[PDB]
């Protein structure tokens, strides 16, 4: 199977390197990037993201519901366009299929 856990780890490295302030919205605010993998909040959140990717591939993802929850954290289409780029870099680093269509599905509700 594609190692989505590793893809997501590289995704958050790319995301928070480019936009460190986005990290302040999570339970691992303030934690050094090189130690995220040892942080309990981060392990939980990454696992949710992996689950969402597997749901999107599997055909069960609720993009509208995810979008609504992100608006509920004052996260919008600008942030998602940045994430789309970071995720494309992470997928490429692992030879994983690009997830741009899944992110577009979320964007269509933002
Ligand atoms: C590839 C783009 C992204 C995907 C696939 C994604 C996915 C997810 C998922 C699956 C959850 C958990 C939702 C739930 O439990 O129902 C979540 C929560 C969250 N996301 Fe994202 N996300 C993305 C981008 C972003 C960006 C750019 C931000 C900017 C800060 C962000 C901020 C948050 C926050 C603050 C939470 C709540 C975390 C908490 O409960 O402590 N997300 N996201």
């Amino acid at each position: 199977m594609v190692n989505w856990a590793a893809v997501v780890d590289d995704f958050y490295q790319e995301l928070f390197k480019a936009h460190p302030e986005y990290q302040n919205k999570f339970g691992f605010k303030g934690v050094a990037l090189g130690s995220l993998k040892g942080n309990a909040a981060y392990k939980t959140q990454a696992g949710k993201v992996v689950d969402y990717i597997n749901a999107a591939i599997g055909g069960s993802a609720d993009a509208a519901g995810l979008a609504s929850r992100h608006k509920g954290r004052n996260v919008g289409s600008a942030e998602f366009h940045n994430a789309k780029a970071c995720l494309a870099k992470a997928c490429s680093a692992h030879g994983a299929p690009d997830l741009g269509h899944a992110i577009d599905d979320i964007l269509s509700h933002l």
